[PDB]
C-alpha cells in the first residue's frame, strides 16, 4: 500500500530528484525505489524534492535558509507524518482521509488494522488518542496470543467462532468505523473499536473520554465511560449543518461564505430555511 | 541483565548469521557483540537470523517477499520490543514473563523499576498500559529529583523516611506486584504501585481503570477509580481454573483442548467437579 | 535568540573540551553540534571529551559503559533528545524559563515552543506523558483549525479578529500564559487545558489521569475528570509559610543544611513558622 509520501511524490515530484534530508529509513528506502534520490546537501526547488525523515529533521530543514524557496506538499514533506494533513484526500492504509485532517500514530495504526473506514474533511485528532477492539470476553481464555500455539485446525474454530461473536471481538462481523467531518478529538481519548462505528459529523470527543458507543453528530462527549455533555447546536441547526455539508465546498466557496462558518447565527440565518 | 533478544537467539540463532534489518544502534551492537551479524540483504532462514531494529522495520520486513520463510521468535524478532511476546518463559530485567505474554515500555520500565515480581503465561497488557509508584506525601516536598542535590549525610536520611513509610513511596518496604496469567489490561490504563500486591489469574483491567487494589481472580475491573463490574465465571468455574492451570499446559495440550478453551461451557462440562 | 538544552549545556561545562557522540548522529544534531569541535565516540576521559549521547537509548549504553563512571551527569555528559530532561541550574526551554531539577516530557515542551506557558519552578515533577493542549474556538460553526489554510488574506483577517475576542481563550489567545510553580507533582497522562488555565500553584500535586480545567491553588491534589480537589497537602498556616520561606530558590548547601527540616514538616513549622 503506498505511504503519504509516495501519494504526494506521485503528485507533486514531477521529474526532480528527491533529497533525503536526514538518516534513512527502510521504510523510506522501500517507498522511494521508484524515484531518483541522493542524500540531500545543496538543494534547488527547481531541480529537487526535499524529503525530511522525522518531524526532527524537517524542523532542521526549516530553520536552513535552503528551505526558504521550497513550499510545503508541493515541494517537501516529512516521511514520518503518515497522519499530517494534506489539501486534498490521501489514503492511509487504503483508508480514505478528508483534506485538512491530521492525527497521529494510534490511528494511523487503526487505519493499518482495518478499524477505519474513511475519516472526514476538517477533522482534528490529537496525536494521543488511541482507537483498538475488545478481545473475545466470553471464552474460557481472554488472551489473543494464544492463537499463535494453535495449529490450522484449532485457529480455523477460534476464527469461525470469533466471527459469530455478537460483541465483534477484534471488531469482526460490523462495519468498521467511520469518522466524519469538522470532529474533534482530545487527547489522550480512546474509542473502542468493537462497539463503535460512527463518530457524527461535527462531534467533540474530549481529552481522556473513553468512547465505548456511536457519537452522534455534534455531540460533545466526556467522561470515562464518554457520556453525552451538551450538543453543539440545537437540533435544527444540526439538521441544517447535515444538509448544507459545508465541508464538501469549494475553496472558493468556503472563503465567500466566511461568514457564515465563522458566524453560526449567520449560518442559520441563510440555510436554515432556503 | 540480559536483553530480550539476547534470551532469543541464544535459544535459536542455531549457528547462524544475524541480518540487521534497520539502522544499527549503540544498544543493538553491543548486544551483538557475541555473535556474527551483517546488514541484511538476501536472507534465507537457513543461514540468517533477521533482526528488525524498531517496529517500523519490522513492518518493512514483513512486506517484504523474504520474510514469508521467517517463523517469528525462531527465525525472526525485533529488537526494540523488549515487551513483546516470545514462546517461552523469559526474564525482563529479572522478572519472569510466561509464555505468549506481552506489555509495552511503560510496563518494561515498571520491570527494571523492581515494581513487579512476576508475570503470567497468555497475559496481554496493552501498550499504554503504565504501572506507576507514589512519591513521598510525608514529607515538606513531593519532588524526587531533589535528591540529585543531597550529599551523603542528606541522602542517608531521606532513603530512611522513604523505607519506614508506610504508605510505600516508590515501591519501597512492599512486595514487588505478581500480574496472573490470562490477564488482560486495557489501554491508558493505571495501576498503583505503592499499593498493589497482586492482578490475579485471569482478571481483566477495562481501558481507562485506575486500580488501586488488588483485583481478584477472574475478576473485570473499571471506572476511576477502578471496581468490579463482573466475574468472568461462576464461582465453582473459578475454583476448577485454579485447580486446572490450563495456562500452565502444553502446546499439544492446548490443541486438544481448543473447543474448552473456547466454550466456558465444555470446559465445565470436562473439567468441572 | 534561543538555545537548545544542549546548546546551554555545553556554553555552561564544556570548557574547551571536545564532544564525543555516543551513538547515531542527526541533521538536527549536528546542527547543533557545528559551533564546537566533535567526534565519533571510541575512548573517551571526562577530563578531556564531553560526552553526547543522541538518543536516551544511546544514553543507557553510555551508562552501561565502563567508559561512563568517571562520567558525572551534565557536567560530563548529556542527552541531545531530551529537551525536558532535568538540569542542575536555571534553564530556559525555548522561551520558558525552568526551575532546577525539574523535568517534563515532548508533550510540555511543545506546550513551551507554542507559548503556552510562562514559566515552570524549581523541583517540579511532570510525567512524560502529561499534555498540555488549548482548545480550538467553539463559538463558530467549524471546529477545524486547519480549515484556515484554505483562507485567503480576507477570511483569515476575519476568522484571526474573532479569536482574539473570544472570551474562552481559544488557542490560548488573549490569555497570559500558565505559570506552574514549584514542588510540583503532575501525574501520567494528566491533562492541562491552556485555554482555561493560568497557575498551577505551588506544591499542588495532579493526580495521574486528571483532566485540570480550572487554576490549582497550592499543595492543592486534584484527581479525576474534569480535576476537583480531594485534600490539601499542608494546614493553611503551613501553606502561607511553605510560600513566604521558598525553600525551593534555597542554595544547594542550605538544601543539605535544612534537610531535616524539608524531611519533616512539623520540624518545618518549628523553624520558620512566624
Amino acid at each position: 500500500m503506498k505511504t503519504r509520501l509516495e501519494q504526494v511524490l506521485e503528485r507533486y515530484l514531477n521529474g526532480r530528484e528527491v533529497a533525503v534530508w536526514g538518516v534513512p529509513t527502510r521504510r523510506l528506502l522501500r517507498a522511494l525505489k521508484p524515484f531518483k534520490f541522493h542524500t540531500a546537501d545543496r538543494v534547488d526547488p527547481q531541480y529537487h524534492y526535499v524529503v525530511a525523515v522525522t518531524d526532527d529533521d524537517l524542523t532542521d530543514f526549516l530553520s536552513d535558509e535552503q528551505s526558504k524557496s521550497f513550499q510545503y506538499a508541493n515541494d517537501y514533506l516529512t516521511f514520518d507524518d503518515e497522519g499530517g494533513e494534506l489539501p486534498f484526500e490521501r489514503m492511509c492504509f487504503n483508508v480514505p482521509v478528508g483534506r485538512q485532517t491530521y492525527f497521529g500514530d494510534g490511528v494511523v495504526g487503526a487505519c493499518e488494522n482495518g478499524y477505519i473506514k474513511s475519516i472526514g474533511q476538517f477533522t482534528s485528532i490529537n496525536g494521543t488518542a488511541e482507537i483498538h477492539a475488545n478481545h473475545q470476553l466470553n471464552m474460557t481464555f481472554v488472551s489473543d496470543d494464544i492463537q499463535n500455539f494453535f495449529n490450522e485446525e484449532s485457529m480455523a474454530v477460534f476464527q469461525e467462532k470469533l466471527r459469530k461473536d455478537p460483541k465483534h471481538p477484534y471488531a469482526y462481523s460490523k462495519e468498521p468505523m467511520t469518522i466524519g467531518s469538522d470532529v474533534y478529538i482530545g487527547a489522550h481519548a480512546f474509542i473502542n473499536a468493537s462497539t463503535v462505528t460512527s463518530i457524527g459529523d461535527g462531534a467533540i470527543i474530549g481529552s481522556g473520554a473513553v468512547v465505548l458507543e456511536n457519537v452522534p453528530p455534534f455531540a460533545v462527549v466526556v467522561g470515562v465511560p464518554a457520556r453525552i455533555k451538551r450538543y453543539r447546536f440545537s437540533k435544527e441547526m444540526i439538521e441544517t449543518l447535515l444538509r448544507v455539508k459545508w465541508w464538501d465546498w469549494s475553496i472558493e466557496e468556503i472563503n465567500e461564505n466566511v461568514d457564515a462558518l465563522i458566524s453560526p447565527e449567520l449560518f442559520m440565518k441563510k440555510y436554515g430555511s432556503l
